[PDB]
């Protein structure tokens, strides 16, 4: 019944980047992330309306935040894409804090 | 990296009013949006054709938008959920 | 002008094969309504899980999105218990606002 919190980042980027976003993830020690394929935008919240995108969500300690923005920082300087963090809570924070 | 304020809605609706929904995201001067498609759902109207469009929008935006959803959501299926997010710019 | 109201959002992250039991467990508390994105991806503790391999759709894992009053949040969690420690699976609770609190309590 207790929840406790945790930052939960939806990273939204061309589908042919995904290697690259997963693999920053897992150096960073991110425990797991769910990717939400097929996905189409337009504009910068620049995706061109024809780009296949995903967006990687990704629950995370608050602590592995900054260190995965700076990852992302050279790559988002370049390629479309963004970062959402989102104040969430969890019932079981282990499963996501090594 | 340091990291600023802003909404994120989620905006359900069925996909043959995309374009009412875009146009209005584009009037209001909303600077980019991602749709994530081909959703099922359970509504007051029943089963599901459904989409969901994502856009991260200044807080000062989100009464002008849902003002202009308003006719809209009053006469068909669908829901907006605002969220506080954060983002971080160099 | 238009006044926000403050709710829950669950996103329930399981395989597709227990859809069933995730959505009679919202029915039942009186949950309102729900939006499934389906064919995920994902990686677990165990393993990947890619929506894209299997030969049945509803076998890949899906993401249930359930905007709930805040007081279904205890019971619901309660009912994901016992399926969370024998499955695989996730849910994350966020704060959100509405406009129309009647829609989903
Ligand atoms: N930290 C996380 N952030 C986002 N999604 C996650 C996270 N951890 C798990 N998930 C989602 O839950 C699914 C199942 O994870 P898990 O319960 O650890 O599975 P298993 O142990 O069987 O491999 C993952 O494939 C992913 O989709
Ligand atoms: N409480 C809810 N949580 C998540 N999605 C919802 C909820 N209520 C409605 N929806 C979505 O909105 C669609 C239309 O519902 P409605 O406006 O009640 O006809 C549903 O089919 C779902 O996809």
């Amino acid at each position: 019944i207790k929840l406790y919190p945790l930052k939960k980042l939806e990273i939204i980027l061309e589908g042919a980047h995904k290697e690259f976003a997963t693999d920053l993830l897992d150096r960073a020690g991110v425990k797991g992330y769910t990717i939400v394929g097929n996905l189409s935008g337009k504009g910068s919240h620049m995706f061109n309306e024809d780009d296949a995108l995903i967006m990687i969500i990704a629950a995370v300690p608050e602590e592995l935040v900054g260190p995965l923005l700076e990852g992302f920082q050279p790559f988002f300087e370049a390629h479309s894409g963004v970062v959402f963090v989102h104040d969430i809570q969890v019932g079981r924070p282990i499963k996501f804090r090594n």
